[PDB]
């Protein structure tokens, strides 16, 4: 097992990171046209997850710590097609705040996006440190979407996530959409795809899903409302253990928010050793809470 010890960017404290948060949040508000007016929130959430989801608990390779998405091997992972948009969004932020590590920036982008989209508070810790190009994980550690519940369950064991954590994390698929050219899947999951809600679960349960083929010749579940579910999304109502948890989150928005927050923080922190005298996690104020 590799050890990656969090090291606070020199002399920085909460206020410095709140300024970075605010710059991301202001740019989210400004650059509103992206992806037919969805805006950049969803893609920044996906970026934070994909830079974290390379982690392997068995040897501590991958994970958010090293900021390795900046290197070509990872940037060009077919699993990451489309995330270049999130990276380009963050470039002016990094230029303004060149002191933040890449992993801190990519993970903070996700936190900022969730919160600005009216999601739960996500505590966040600084101290990821850029690591060299040879530490970039090989392609193929992110999950396939054409598979079943057993695949999902097994996949997420590598990330140390249990059934509840998996079902909670998947609720992020209320955000944004699938794009045929990126992933071979097309369409949104619901009507509210740049506001963070529990609509993924409601739509799973309440829509009439039909197994269809899309224009890339892949199967996906479609509804007459114009929404879709990936096979891995739909697996959460095929498996009886997942189904129970889907029903719980469909019926309790606060529970969903609390469980998502904990699972997302955990995802973003996997692989990182925090010294006992490290700062406590930061909880950033939204622009709205600041009157900004
Ligand atoms: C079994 C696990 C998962 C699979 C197979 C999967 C698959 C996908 C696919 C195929 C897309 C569409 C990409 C595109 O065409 O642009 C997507 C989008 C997205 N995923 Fe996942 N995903 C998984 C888990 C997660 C998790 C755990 C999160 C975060 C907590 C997440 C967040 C997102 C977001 C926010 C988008 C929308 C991106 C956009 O609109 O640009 N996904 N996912
Ligand atoms: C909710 N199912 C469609 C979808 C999957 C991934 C991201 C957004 C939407």
């Amino acid at each position: 097992t590799l050890v990656h010890v969090a090291s606070v960017e020199k002399g920085r404290s909460y206020e410095d990171f709140q300024k970075v948060y605010n710059a991301i949040a202001l740019k989210l508000r400004e650059d509103d046209e992206y992806d037919n007016y969805i805006g950049y929130g969803p893609v920044l959430v996906r970026l934070a997850w994909h830079i974290s989801g390379t982690w392997d608990k068995h040897d501590n390779t991958g994970g958010s710590y090293g900021g390795t998405y900046r290197f070509k091997k990872e940037f060009n992972d077919p699993s990451n097609a489309g995330l270049q948009n999130g990276f380009k969004f963050l470039e002016p932020i990094h230029k303004e705040f060149p002191w933040i590590s890449s992993g801190d920036l990519f993970s903070l982008g996700g936190v900022t996006a969730v919160q600005e989209m009216q999601g739960p508070k996500i505590p966040w810790r600084c101290g990821r440190v850029d690591t060299p190009e040879d530490t970039t994980p090989d392609n193929g550690r992110l999950p396939d979407a054409d598979k079943d519940a057993g695949y999902v369950r097994t996949f997420f064991q590598r990330l140390n996530m249990n059934d509840r954590e998996v079902v909670a994390l998947m609720g992020a698929h209320a955000l944004g959409k699938t794009h045929l050219k990126n992933s071979g899947y097309e369409g949104p999951g619901g009507a509210a795809n740049n506001v963070f809600t529990n609509e993924f679960y409601l739509n799973l349960l309440n829509e009439d899903w039909k197994l269809e083929k899309n224009d890339a010749n892949n199967e996906q579940w479609d509804s007459k409302s114009g929404y879709m579910m990936l096979p891995t999304d739909y697996s959460l109502i095929q498996d009886p253990k997942y189904l129970s948890i889907v029903k719980e989150y469909a019926n309790d928005q606060d529970k969903f928010f609390k469980d998502f927050s904990k699972a997302f923080e955990k995802l973003l922190e996997d692989g990182i050793t925090f010294p006992k005298d490290a700062p406590s996690p930061f909880i950033f104020k939204t622009l709205e809470e600041q009157g900004l």
